[PDB]
């Protein structure tokens, strides 16, 4: 689902508006997205409280894979 | 390296104790830890910053291996 840095924002601003805070993110997110791995929604979790760059976070998350 | 939760925390206090913020983590930790995997230094991330409990972020850590 996260083929471009894009859908990592996109995700993660959803997410974050409705209410959940890195820890119910964590938990929240996979119900959510389950087609999203545990390394997307980490990257997810630090975009959204941190805003670090989504190509940054993008470009780790094609080392892991 | 991150056998128990106990590693995960060891490992990211001594990452953040060197001025490492979330951003030159990633980019330093890897370099200075290079047997830990990218979603590892994702979790110390999230609980240098956020002080997430390490037992969460190692049970998150399990599920994705």
């Amino acid at each position: 689902m996260i083929k471009v840095p894009e859908d990592l924002e996109r995700i993660g601003r959803e997410l974050r508006a409705r209410g959940l805070d890195t820890k119910r993110l964590l938990e929240e997110g996979p119900k959510l997205y389950p087609e999203l791995s545990i390394p997307d929604l980490m990257a997810i979790a630090l975009y959204d409280h941190l805003n670090l760059d989504p190509e940054f976070l993008y470009r780790l998350l094609q080392q892991s894979r």
